[PDB]
């Protein structure tokens, strides 16, 4: 039933978007965004992206900074937090970065139609944990993790993650760094893709801030 | 930056802006294309302040037949001003409409004084053009989508030195990536709306890498539940 404090922590560009119509990445955020966003991977206990993410960008999802590796290292933590990918079909690459960079432990989310020969060579390098049918049960999920010490969950993105989690529920607060720039494109993936709400479902939320910092603004909203 | 900022006195066109509401998520309406509640009464004064400044106003075919709005300014006091400097009611008001699908009977032609323009492509059925003729100017601009520049060169031509583009999210990716716009104002409401399909600020073809639209942030001002965004466009970030 219970679950993390789970927030989003995202960049996009001032019109909505992500990455590119191509799927790309582009340079949103600075120094300074990147800097706040290591300090928000230190104390978290775990951060969690889709396979969406790690087929496109193929993200590490590592602290940076070695102070903030001792630190967490210091008050008896792995180097990093526990690195999650939601997966329904077992296709986090064998060779993904996330694998190769780092200690700490992985997890990869899987639905219980995922092929069991994909499970079996993604045990070697990870926890698998299986819900839903066709589809990973983010709330299910959300559970278990609570239930094995995390307590703050940060959620970067994916577009279609973003939705899945706002649309169950699952979400306490949304950070969105803003940059400087527009990406354009009705197909570029936005800050909330998925199916979207109706006029009747909309998601309500409170800004709690807003703090410039270098080019662009951090928009930080509670969730209603 | 690169872009060159017009103003008042600009040749070639007039001074344009985009002044929209958004969700936080950066969408303008559902994926169902149904105008939502983004903003409060305040947003909307300050839009309406907006409006009364402008000498026109532009929105997209998509807009029309999504929302049918009459892009007329509300306050009594605004439009009794604008009369009493000699100017018309209402600024002057634009649909960038290719095919010329604007409804003969749409609430632009129905409500309020003024000129109304309906710029269509070279592709537009003859007919529909001819029963739209009865209503309004229509300039015939682009091949099979609306030339946007040379539209707004008609438009300084004709006297117009400020476009207060409402937008929708097809136009607004129309002028910004023929590097038309000035000045981008988005006022970011207090929800999610989400949705692959649902419009966003700037839909079209979007930019690849090596097109990026720069821009600079002028202001943030919270306003009601809200926060009213101003970029200052400072052009290709190449
Ligand atoms: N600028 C930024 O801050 C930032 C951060 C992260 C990512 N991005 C960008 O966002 C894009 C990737 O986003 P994306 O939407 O393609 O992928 P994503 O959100 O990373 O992952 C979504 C995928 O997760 C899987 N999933 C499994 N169970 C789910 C559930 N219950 N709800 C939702 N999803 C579930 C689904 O695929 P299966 O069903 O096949 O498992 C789904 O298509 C990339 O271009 C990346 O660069 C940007
Ligand atoms: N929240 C807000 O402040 C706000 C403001 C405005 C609109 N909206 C919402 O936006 C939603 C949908 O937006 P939309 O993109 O469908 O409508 P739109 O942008 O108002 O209309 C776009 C249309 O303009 C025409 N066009 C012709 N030549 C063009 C050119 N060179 N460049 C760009 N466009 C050209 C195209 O259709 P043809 O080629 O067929 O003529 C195009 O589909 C609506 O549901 C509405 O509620 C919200």
């Amino acid at each position: 039933m219970d679950r993390p404090f789970i927030f989003i922590n995202s960049a996009m560009s001032a019109d909505g978007k992500l990455s590119t119509k191509e799927r790309k990445q582009v340079k949103i955020s600075g120094k300074l965004n990147f800097e706040r966003m290591d300090e928000l991977r230190a104390h978290a206990d775990a951060i969690m992206v889709g396979i969406g993410t790690v087929l496109a960008d193929d993200p590490s999802l590592t602290v940076k900074s070695p102070e903030r590796k001792a630190a967490r290292k210091a008050a008896g933590k792995s180097e990093n937090p526990v690195r999650v990918v939601v997966d329904s079909s077992a296709r986090t690459p064998l060779n993904a970065d996330i694998f190769k960079k780092g200690e700490g432990l992985r997890i990869i989310a899987v639905s219980n139609s995922a092929p069991e020969e994909k499970i079996r060579m993604l045990e070697e390098k990870a926890l698998v944990i299986k819900t839903g049918a066709f589809r990973v049960d983010l709330t299910e999920l959300a559970a278990k993790l609570k239930e094995m010490g995390i307590n703050s969950l940060m959620v970067e993105g994916g577009a279609t993650l973003n939705w899945g989690m706002l649309s169950a529920g699952l979400v306490d607060e949304v950070y969105t760094f803003v940059g400087n720039l527009i990406i354009g494109g009705k197909t570029a993936p936005t800050f909330t893709d998925g199916e979207g709400f109706t006029e009747n479902e909309l998601l309500g939320l409170e800004l709690s801030s807003a703090e410039k910092i270098e080019d662009g603004i951090l928009l930080k909203w509670k969730v209603k």
